[PDB]
């Protein structure tokens, strides 16, 4: 029972479901000996025989998504044997997060490799509110070659645009969008997590994030009828220098980087953190850049309070040679829109990984300041002459980019998510300027 896998249109190796459940990969000769060969992933590096670790099981479940209706879904969709990693990709493995696809060893390709079919915009809409029908990550049924993958928790979906049209790609036409929907749970301690409005407080974010000389995907918000979604370009997908191939870009987070699960995702459950993944960045390619823009990153989030930046929302493109790097910042969102006599206090919110305190981690919102970013850099060999800049530029330029955004914000944007985070972001803002 196999399931070969390809990287892009070169062969990697084949995925196989064991007789007692367990997962075995094995990487293809013709992979292996190859001087532009990668890894599927840096908590399997190439080798010869077969693999065994807990690692390769891993590895394929963080390609699933993170929330079980969703998977409740993507069975009775296609009928999968079963709720392991395996048999649910073998359904859907196609179009995954990275280069990564899998293919049922029996049902061999043949038709145009890279096809679709344009999407009209009252068919578009249906793709956006799938969930109505029972259906997982917006895959119609009427066709049947829609067989994308995403992880995440939010109900969301990946298509593939050409020029000015939507088009829900076939077989294996890789996907150049992530549509996430304003649907599911989100987190902090004990609690999950229900705010303003997915696309625009996300969007805002994005906004917020660019302009704050941050790097971060493209994303525009969108309107399918009466479906407000919103719609991020994909940072793992790239077109020939000319536009005649599509090809996808290998890449992981740091749940796989590690080769753990997806439980222990979070800091608090045993989860990796600012010292964990730092400790990682010293051996990333642009290192010396991807250790400053990650710190920096820290303090964006705690400034709008990001309370679900845990290790599932950071990845590292696999460099060819097994060599790595860091990705943009995906996933923005702040939990200020959600506090008030809705009975979640600021003194509540808690960040996913915590910083160099006193005693241990300090994660409470309500009470990071600079003696805590400075701690956190001084601990894990960062130079503060280089924290200080960071904790500086901040307290000189957000006052401002809070406005330039304002002033580029939608017609129809909630005037009220700008209120509760501009006013938090300004508070927390303060505790910069009393020092820098
Ligand atoms: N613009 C982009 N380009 C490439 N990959 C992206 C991306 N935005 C998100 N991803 C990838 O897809 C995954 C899930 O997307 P996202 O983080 O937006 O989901 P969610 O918002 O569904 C997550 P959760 O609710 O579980 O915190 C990420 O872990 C990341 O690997």
């Amino acid at each position: 029972p196999k399931l070969v896998t390809w990287m892009n249109n070169q062969r990697v190796g084949e995925l196989t479901k064991l007789a007692n459940g367990a997962h075995t990969f094995k990487y293809a000769p013709e992979w292996l000996a190859s001087r532009y060969a990668r890894p599927l992933s840096l908590s399997l590096p190439l080798q010869r025989g077969n693999i065994t670790s807990d690692a390769v099981f891993n590895f394929f479940d963080n390609l699933l998504p993170d929330s079980p209706i969703v998977r409740d879904r993507i069975v009775k969709r296609y009928h999968a044997k079963s709720r392991q990693p395996f048999d649910l990709l073998s359904e859907i493995g196609r179009d995954s997060v990275g280069a990564v696809t899998l293919i049922p060893e029996d049902e061999t390709v043949t038709h145009p490799i890279m096809a679709w079919e344009k999407l009209t915009e009252a068919r578009l809409e249906e793709v956006l509110t799938a969930y109505k029908a029972d259906i997982p990550l917006g895959m119609i049924r009427e066709e049947n070659d829609f067989r994308i993958s995403v992880a995440g928790a939010q109900e969301k979906t990946a298509l593939l645009r050409i020029g000015n049209d939507w088009c829900i790609p076939k077989g294996i036409t890789p996907t150049t969008h992530i549509i996430k929907l304003p649907i599911g749970e989100i987190r902090q301690p004990n609690a999950t997590l229900d705010l303003s409005q997915s696309v625009d407080n996300e969007y805002y974010c994005l906004l917020l994030a660019k302009e704050l000389g941050l790097n971060v995907p493209d994303a525009e918000i969108i309107k399918a009828g009466n479906v407000r979604a919103l719609a991020v370009e994909r940072f793992d997908r790239r077109w020939n220098a000319e536009r005649t191939v599509l090809l996808r870009l290998p890449q992981e987070d740091m749940c796989q980087t590690f080769g753990l699960p997806s439980s222990v995702k979070y800091e608090s459950d045993g989860g990796p953190g600012i010292a964990r993944i730092m400790a990682f960045l010293m051996g990333s390619s642009e290192a010396l850049k991807d250790r400053y823009d990650f710190m920096k990153f820290q303090v964006f989030q705690w400034l709008i309070g990001a309370t679900q930046g845990h290790a599932k929302n950071f990845s590292v493109f696999i460099q060819a040679g097994g060599s790595y790097r860091l990705t943009p910042f995906y996933d923005i969102i702040s939990a200020f829109p959600v506090l008030g006599g809705t009975g979640i206090h600021i003194s509540d919110l808690k960040l996913a990984m915590g910083l160099n305190a006193s005693k241990g981690k300090k994660t409470a919102i309500d009470k990071i300041y600079p003696r805590h970013f400075l701690a956190t850099a001084k601990v894990l060999r960062f130079p503060e002459v280089q924290m200080h800049e960071i904790l500086s530029d901040f307290a000189r330029m957000i006052p401002a980019a809070l406005d330039n955004v304002k002033t580029s914000l939608p017609t129809d944007f909630p005037e009220n998510v700008v209120t509760a985070v501009e006013s938090n972001v300004l508070r927390l803002h303060g505790r910069l300027s009393r020092e820098y």
